[PDB]
């Protein structure tokens, strides 16, 4: 990969292999980093092999230390205090995961893509700038044009629950409660065209660690972006709210979701916080 002033890209190995080093502990498991060696003959046989990128890269000087930069960033990721954690979904064999991390007060994003993983710090003062690093691994579609609507919690699940009992998804999607206008936009969700986001929320507040139960979705199918986020309905029950995907409107969720945590949202309201 290749070394920044805010940013660095490594392989999942070598990533893996300098949390080792600093003690920094365990990657988020969201990022499905798996160890690239088990004993010590491995292990130095691997920083033996994939150091010459490092050195090359900054990240490893003539001593064999990390760069102060690059262990700051990987222990804000393997120790966050709160953070999110973002599942992307593309095609199958692909595999793409992120997570926004915080501690103290610095904020840092990894990336993981296949084989390769992005660590980077960026300065963030409210939700709305996190929404390009939420939307990342989408197909970069603009808010669908629809009216609001809800669904029963776990839509796609009560879906496949139907069409592998004979119904067919056009009055599957009837049953559910999707408006009539909306049909094919909830059809692109669960036909296979799609791409998105599952997004949860968590934090580590004295001793445990505690996450939200459900989470946010956002989908790009080719008729717009679409944001579900879980609302309640006035019974007091779960329910999925269909919303267009807007900036704004991924932003509101997300901060609604850390709020539900014990520690509250990240970024208090403050005046003047927009560029």
């Amino acid at each position: 990969g290749h070394m920044g002033p805010n940013a660095v890209e490594l392989t999942t190995d070598q990533a893996w292999c300098l949390a080792d080093v600093l003690g920094a502990g365990s990657y988020p498991w969201v990022l499905a980093i798996t160890p690239p060696y088990s004993d010590h003959s491995q292990r130095s046989a691997f920083l033996a092999a994939q150091s010459a990128e490092l050195t090359r890269m900054g990240v490893v000087n003539s001593a064999g230390a990390v760069d102060p930069r690059v262990a700051q960033w990987i222990t804000t990721v393997c120790r966050a205090t709160q953070w999110l954690d973002l599942r992307f979904v593309s095609g199958p064999g692909d595999l793409l995961r992120g997570m926004v991390a915080r501690r103290s007060e610095e904020t840092v994003v990894a990336l993981r893509n296949a084989q390769l993983v992005t660590f980077t710090a960026m300065d963030i003062g409210h939700q709305h700038a996190l929404v390009p690093v939420l939307t990342a691994g989408l197909s970069g579609r603009k808010p669908a044009r629809f009216d609001d609507f809800a669904l029963p919690a776990a839509a796609g699940a009560r879906a496949d629950e139907q069409i592998r009992n004979g119904a067919p998804l056009a009055e599957v999607l009837e049953f559910l409660g999707v408006p009539p206008s909306a049909r094919p936009l909830v059809e692109s969700v669960f036909d296979g065209r799609r791409t998105y986001v599952e997004i949860v929320a968590g934090e580590h507040r004295d001793g445990h660690r505690v996450t939200t139960e459900v989470g946010v979705s956002i989908i790009d199918t080719p008729h717009g972006r679409i944001l579900v986020h879980p609302t309640k309905a006035f019974d007091g029950e779960w329910i999925s709210t269909f919303t267009p995907g807007s900036a704004d409107a991924i932003a509101m969720a997300v901060e609604r979701l850390t709020a539900s945590l014990p520690s509250g949202s990240w970024f208090p309201d403050q005046p003047l916080t927009r560029d």
